[PDB]
């Protein structure tokens, strides 16, 4: 039983219970502050989505999307299946210092259970149409519902797909390591309305506080 | 009492202490197999060595050289001060798949107490004049010996000072991540017998598994 406040907020996280231990001695904890940045050839993501967002869950925490399954990322030669989508605010990631109002993460895991997780970052700008959609129908704390016409989640990414990269983790508890981080450069929009819809129905922030780098550097593609 | 063999090795490292729990629950740990890599523009790492090898040291598990302060190495703009180096055989790093016989570790420590360690390995060849100082002139075990010559960390390293870096931690317990490793890729000379002198005077193999590379990439300076 965690929150983003007080006595079940971030810096109690790792002592709350003996499975979020990592939260308190990891060292490769997400969000972080994209600034050790270095150009590196990676390779273009491939992806392969569908329109698969057939529920909408309102946990208290964010405003998940689940995904049916048959839509995926390909990344170290490995196939990662898109299993939701959620969002924070502000950003839980923040780019050179930079601090932006929305982050969306999609949440992708192989065979074995590893997550690659993409974040896409939002500024304001226009009504966005896939968000509209999303929250049309938003339930409140505990509910779910169903959706007769499905997301597609390729939508909310940039078009320019140029990211970094890190070895990172869940910005949940249990915040477990091991996390394939994708963060995609070039910023989305929403509109001001949509941002401060969801804050109000969570009740304030939604972020983790950023995490030291340590030994890591964050990858640039070239 | 942690081993290479056996109840108190490496498999069982992470459940002997509570202390040593990195070691099986961690996802960043080393040594790896130098594999995933990446084409990166890292910057050429910065050294200062001086003559500073004090004395030899034998616990049992290596032999360690302890280094009066003064020489250190820049990385990230930091400055790790050189602390020691010591010896595995095998090596405990492999690059694409390839072990060597024998590899030393120059660990460096920042302010706070951030490692930083060199890794290089080295083939067989002609007996190697730096490790020659340091073989005539062995503690017994337990016991260190203060060197009258001060050895130069700086002839053991590669002319050619290109390299692998990654995210990792220590090779041995507490197995506590955040290290910072740097991997000369050019391979270092010694006599099979100076490497077979190691090896019996330790016991056996003094290399742990190399360890999944989970989320990481290897980057290899440009
Ligand atoms: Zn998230
Ligand atoms: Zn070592």
């Amino acid at each position: 039983h965690w929150s983003y406040h007080g006595e079940t907020g971030p810096q109690h996280w790792g002592d709350l219970k003996n499975e979020y231990i990592m939260c308190k001695i990891g060292k490769n904890q997400s969000p972080v502050d994209i600034s050790r940045i270095v150009e590196a050839e990676l390779e273009k993501i491939k992806i392969n989505y569908s329109s698969g967002g057939s529920s909408i869950t309102n946990n208290g925490h964010t405003i998940k999307v689940s995904y049916e399954p048959g839509s995926y990322i390909i990344v170290d030669g490995i196939r990662f299946e898109l299993k939701q989508f959620h969002f924070h605010a502000p950003s839980e990631h923040t780019i050179k210092g930079k601090s932006y109002p929305f982050e969306a993460h999609f949440v992708h895991a192989d065979k074995d259970g590893n997550l690659a997780v993409i974040g896409v970052i939002f500024k304001e700008g226009k009504k966005n149409p896939i968000i509209e959609k999303i929250w049309e129908n938003l339930p409140e704390a505990g509910k779910t519902i169903k959706l007769a016409h499905k997301i597609n989640a390729y939508d909310l990414l940039p078009k320019k797909k140029k990211y970094y990269r890190y070895s990172g983790s869940l910005t949940t508890p249990p915040c477990s390591e091991g996390v394939r981080w994708i963060v995609m450069e070039e910023e989305m929009e929403l509109s001001k309305e949509q941002i401060e819809k969801f804050r109000k129905l969570m009740g304030g922030d939604t972020n983790r506080p950023v995490q030291p780098l340590n030994a890591r550097m964050i990858m640039e593609m070239d």
